[PDB]
């Protein structure tokens, strides 16, 4: 996250941190047993932390969950990446506090101009405490306008054409929550912060039906 702010403790509880030894990427926690984050995160080896503020010291609020089931979306694209999502089976049935939380579902898609609140411990230009980021969601169009050809169906922008506020890398997959709604997942752009060239996000409004899916025969 650059451009952002320290989000404070714990006020971020569906945020968790993706972790196999050293954090790599950020998740959404959306049922007790179940994180959503991005396919191009995928490894063999994932633990799951939850309730973090600070992930090089140990404050007392966080739950070290491995991951049972890592399920990458079936028609994800490595190149063009389309369904830029993946879901993790925790282990244990995360035990969910005021400082660990879920995040609601998409209860449908967000209209041009939401504002939303990305968050993460990716770069600045990692941090230890978490960083929050503030940003309207860009219209379809303007998405298109900075990257031409390149955004799907399953895509939408999240930010800022200005630059200096965005999401980098170590943020990937992280959440974009837009009134109470996981709309985003910190996919891909170019770079970082740079102008008229915002975050990708995963469109979520688009998966509910799979993710549930998943869900249910998991
Ligand atoms: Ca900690």
């Amino acid at each position: 996250i650059v451009g952002g702010y320290t989000c404070g403790a714990n006020t971020v509880p569906y945020q968790v941190s993706l972790n196999s030894g050293y954090h790599f990427c950020g998740g959404s926690l959306i049922n007790s047993q179940w994180v959503v984050s991005a396919a191009h995160c995928y490894k063999s080896g994932i633990q799951v932390r939850l309730g973090e503020d600070n992930i090089n010291v140990v404050e007392g609020n966080e739950q070290f969950i491995s991951a049972s089931k890592s399920i990458v979306h079936p028609s994800y694209n490595s190149n063009t990446l389309n369904n830029d999502i993946m879901l993790i089976k925790l282990k244990s049935a995360a035990s969910l506090n005021s400082r660990v939380a879920s995040i609601s579902l998409p209860t449908s898609c967000a209209s041009a101009g939401t504002q939303c609140l990305i968050s993460g411990w990716g770069n600045t230009k990692y941090p230890d405490v978490l960083k929050c980021l503030k940003a309207p969601i860009l219209s379809d169009s303007s998405c298109k306008s900075a990257y031409p050809g390149q955004i799907t169906s399953n895509m939408f922008c999240a930010g800022y054409l200005e630059g200096g506020k965005d999401s980098c890398q170590g943020d990937s997959g992280g959440p974009v929550v837009c009134s109470g709604k996981l709309q985003g997942i910190v996919s891909w752009g170019s770079g970082c912060a740079q102008k008229n060239k915002p975050g990708v996000y995963t469109k979520v409004c688009n998966y509910v039906s799979w993710i549930k899916q998943t869900i249910a025969s998991n």
